[PDB]
Order: C-alpha cells, then sequence, then structure tokens
C-alpha cells in the first residue's frame, strides 16, 4: 500500500493513484515575487468559536484530529471562496530533522512541518461527495518553524503517547483549533489537490504567509509516532511530506503586497 519509504512513497503513488500526475496536483512551491496580488481577494472568515473535536487517530501515515462537522459549528468562508466550508479535520506533516517537513515550500524554503485545517463545502452535502469536485475542499495551511513552545498544540503533543501506532485512537473533545493559528491571515491560494492519496483534484488551497512557532520539544514528540502498527517493526513517524509537485497552467495569488 502507499505510504512515505523508498518502495511505497510519492514518486510511486502514480502506479495506483494516476491523477498523481495531473494538472493541478498539490504541493507546489510558492514563488513569491511571481504570485499576483490580488485586490478582489477578501479576507479569510474562520469561524472556530464553536468548534466540536472529538478524537485523534494514528492512521498510519500522520494523526488526524476529528471534529463533528454534523452541524455548521467549525467553518471557514471568505477569502477566495464561494460559500461555506466545514471543518472534518487537521493535521501535520512533518520532517526527520527541522530542515524539511513542509509540503508546501515558499521561494524553495521548507519549513519543518506543515498543519492542514481540511473543510468541505457544504453545498454538496457530505465530505466523500465534496472530494468529487473541482471546489469540494477548501484546505487551510500553515507553516510550522522551530523556535518558541506554540501553547495550543501541547495538548496535541501530549496525547500521542497514546497513538503510538497505525490504528490507535483517543478521545479528543474540547480542543479549539483557534490556539493553532498566527496572528495574520494573510495568504496564499491556488486550486489544487489532496497531498497524499487519493489525491484528488478538489481543493481550493490556502496558505497562511506568518508560520506559527513550535518548541524542538513539541516537533522531537511528534517524530516519535510510528507508521507501523502495535507489535511490528518499528519504523518511526517522520518525512511523511510529499515534495512539491510541478505548477502547470495555475497562478498564485496573493491575499497581500
Ligand atoms: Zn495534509
Amino acid at each position: 500500500h502507499w505510504g512515505y519509504g523508498k518502495h511505497n512513497g510519492p514518486e510511486h503513488w502514480h502506479k495506483d493513484f494516476p491523477i498523481a500526475k495531473g494538472e493541478r496536483q498539490s504541493p507546489v512551491d510558492i514563488d513569491t515575487h511571481t504570485a499576483k496580488y490580488d485586490p478582489s481577494l477578501k479576507p479569510l472568515s474562520v469561524s472556530y468559536d464553536q468548534a466540536t473535536s472529538l478524537r485523534i487517530l494514528n492512521n498510519g501515515h500522520a494523526f488526524n484530529v476529528e471534529f463533528d462537522d454534523s452541524q455548521d459549528k467549525a467553518v471557514l468562508k471568505g477569502g477566495p471562496l464561494d460559500g461555506t466550508y466545514r471543518l472534518i479535520q487537521f493535521h501535520f506533516h512533518w520532517g526527520s530533522l527541522d530542515g524539511q517537513g513542509s509540503e508546501h515550500t515558499v521561494d524553495k524554503k521548507k519549513y519543518a512541518a506543515e498543519l492542514h485545517l481540511v473543510h468541505w463545502n457544504t453545498k454538496y452535502g457530505d465530505f466523500g461527495k465534496a472530494v468529487q469536485q473541482p471546489d469540494g475542499l477548501a484546505v487551510l495551511g500553515i507553516f510550522l518553524k522551530v523556535g518558541s513552545a506554540k501553547p495550543g498544540l501541547q495538548k496535541v503533543v501530549d496525547v500521542l503517547d497514546s497513538i503510538k501506532t497505525k490504528g490507535k485512537s483517543a478521545d479528543f473533545t474540547n480542543f479549539d483549533p483557534r490556539g493553532l493559528l498566527p496572528e495574520s491571515l494573510d495568504y496564499w491560494t491556488y486550486p489544487g489537490s489532496l497531498t497524499h492519496p487519493p489525491l484528488l483534484e478538489c481543493v481550493t488551497w490556502i496558505v497562511l504567509k506568518e508560520p506559527i512557532s513550535v518548541s524542538s520539544e513539541q516537533v522531537l514528540k511528534f517524530r516519535k509516532l510510528n507508521f507501523n502498527g502495535e507489535g511490528e517493526p518499528e519504523e518511526l513517524m517522520v518525512d511523511n511530506w510529499r515534495p512539491a509537485q510541478p505548477l502547470k497552467n495555475r497562478q498564485i495569488k496573493a491575499s497581500f503586497k
């Protein structure tokens, strides 16, 4: 099955998922000088006041913090979007060392990690229908750099010991994803895809300019997770990022100058 290794990683995905070589794949390098400032782009509206986290899951690739998406409680709107997108989960991608881990790059710079908050367009009724549509998902991407600790991350870090291995989950209620946001909501945006299989070309990407800072200790706890299941040979969960893909016939727009 697919993964991040030599034998099943990004360079192999196209064999089971041909859309890997498609026209709107993600992530991409963001060339800051080429990105067009678009004064028509609206401020991002992030309304997470009523977010209901339920559970955290080690799915063998990363960990997902899941939300109750059975009502409009945690939604993304505005920005480049038309209509309302409901938060379903967030997860991260990270490296074996602090010099790699992000999926998007900025002028070829790699950050230590990247957070993806995944939302689906309510006009399609459910996530599985939304991913079949070119405007089905809005993913908010946030870079992580290593420096000061992120206090709002610590609850996530401290549950990871209980989901070390693939297929482990744990109750994870009352977590507030607002604590993972940077000060500014300035962004870049472009049409793309899921960054892991099935690689569906259904995402409006919204990548924030301002990274969050996490501590070295925080990131080191990410790197103690396992890709393998309980009892299986230990393979540390590191380098679970897809590299930048060709931009092809796409324009990256900036909300800011
Ligand atoms: Zn992701």
